[PDB]
């Protein structure tokens, strides 16, 4: 109850103590992060970023196909040179198919979403390899791509070896 | 100049102090936030969120059209009931046309991107109004939508009144 009132109250405390007003547009680490919208992940705390360090791109499952527009802008307009892709344990995108979510939209809203692809995946590590390989194969992405699993159970980032 | 070594070292410190392993999938505030990938914005600090409070969806310019997949999953599978859309001052998406970025891709990569739409906007407040009205008009989004501008120069969230 009162989300808008609470975030505006918290913001007033943040703004009172804020001195980071001079930070420039290009990220200092020339880095873009692609990860899940998952509420339990604070990317800045997990990776030790401060304001101005890295682009942080977030979507349901941290899918690289959807991140690509954001990555091209990140690199071509704002100078980033590197991408990290982070999926996580206990991701919602493991727990349904396109058919299951289309059914839930019909059941709850009475709407047809048969032509929208929701990009769920069947295996966590396979999803990271598919995404990293996708970005390595793109002619529109420059630089090294690294894949990780974040363990929501212990706060650990686990780097994955992705062959090819 | 060793991004992967730096974030792995910082993560090892974060994991040593980590207590939050029992948090569940559904966000506690039943809230999804849509904002820019901009490096200077730590959404958790700006809004006073803790791990497990709100979904955080981020893309170049915080465009609601691209967030829609993520919002539908957030609401239908993970129980969120409300959306906040935050654009920001000094956003890169104000500073180019699709034809300007297509030129940079030709100059730097020697690639043609004439079939990709990058979704820049011409006016910051109009961009927030368009994105809020887009989500309010969608038959696949339930609940209240609020628009904000985040002022990168002063750390201030400014709520916009958006009609019809
Ligand atoms: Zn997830
Ligand atoms: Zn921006």
């Amino acid at each position: 109850m009162t989300n808008v009132a609470d975030i505006e109250a918290a913001n007033a405390q943040y703004a009172a103590a804020f001195t980071k007003g001079h930070l420039p547009l290009p990220p200092k680490r020339k880095l873009a992060v692609v990860t899940c919208m998952d509420a339990r992940i604070d990317v800045f705390s997990v990776l030790g970023l401060t304001e101005g360090d890295a682009h942080v791109i977030r979507n349901a499952g941290g899918r690289a196909s959807e991140a690509l527009r954001s990555l091209i802008i990140s690199q071509r307009l704002l100078g980033t040179e590197e991408v990290v892709v982070i999926h996580h344990t206990d991701c919602g995108m493991l727990t349904f198919s396109d058919e299951d979510i289309r059914a839930k939209i019909r059941e709850e809203l009475g709407e047809d979403a048969s032509d929208i692809k929701f990009l769920p995946f069947r295996d966590l590590e396979a999803s990271v390899r598919e995404d990293v390989r996708f970005l390595r194969g793109s002619r529109l992405v420059q630089g090294n791509v690294t894949g990780y699993v974040y363990e929501v159970e212990r706060g650990r980032l686990v780097r994955l070896d992705v062959s090819d």
